[PDB]
């Protein structure tokens, strides 16, 4: 059954550019295990067969046999109820909170780097920070999956190395794509930076860059940055 996913061009029209909704599902049809390919589209410079397949415009879109879906949730969706077991795993994840965790984080960035009047620059990186705080105390609060085993010096502190457990859900490919935007936008153009402090965060980054699904997925930084170059550099 063929699938194809077309995803949004960067700047040489090529590569692929900078959409966590498009990362977001490349990493669900890898996690899949699915044969699929992946088709980069310059909106400018669109193909006729793009135009045929897709006359809404919408990017990205999932092409699936021979019928067209788009809308990154309900394609996310679809995906999950199509690829099943035993030949492909579910990426569900188990407990619903895994789902809602860190969500408000991309709209505290959004408002904090579009941000160019200086007296609210201090109240948006702390809106930001407490955002990801609250996402540092779900990735350090032990799951249902790890009742009662500790380690004395770390009680109540969970080791699992993804939101909802140690294996990659649906949840982490909704938030990686976009927490990476955060990164590397913020250190661009903010001098900001994750503080040490969130240590959960940190280990979850890192434990997702070492995932080829996450990493090879992601735009080039170069790339994200180009994407901001506009609404970034209005903060003097």
């Amino acid at each position: 059954p063929q699938v194809e996913l077309f995803v949004k061009a960067g700047s040489d029209g090529a590569k692929i550019g900078n959409c966590p909704f498009s990362q977001m599902l490349f990493m669900v049809l890898w996690l899949k295990g699915v044969t699929f390919n992946v088709t980069t589209v310059d909106t400018k410079r669109r193909t006729e067969t793009v135009q045929k397949l897709c006359p809404g415009g919408q990017l990205p879109f999932l092409l699936y046999g021979t019928e067209v879906h788009t809308d990154t949730n309900k394609i996310m969706e679809f995906l999950e109820a199509v690829l099943c077991p035993p030949r492909y795993p579910k990426l569900a994840a188990l407990n619903p909170e895994s789902n809602t965790a860190g969500l408000d984080i991309f709209a505290k960035f959004s408002a904090y780097i579009k941000n160019s009047n200086p007296a609210l620059n201090d109240n948006l990186e702390k809106g930001l920070l407490k955002a990801l705080k609250v996402l540092d105390n779900y990735l350090t609060s032990p799951l249902p999956e790890e009742v009662d085993e500790t380690s004395a010096e770390d009680e109540g502190v969970s080791q699992r190395k993804f939101l909802d457990g140690n294996e990659l859900t649906l949840a982490d490919c909704n938030l990686l794509p976009k927490l990476h935007i955060v990164q590397v936008v913020c250190k661009k153009y903010r001098g900001f930076t994750i503080p040490e402090a969130f240590r959960g965060v940190h280990r979850y980054l890192s434990n997702a860059y070492a995932r080829e699904e996450f990493a090879s997925t992601c735009p080039d930084d170069e790339e994200i940055e180009l994407a901001y170059e506009q609404v970034a550099k209005a903060l003097k």
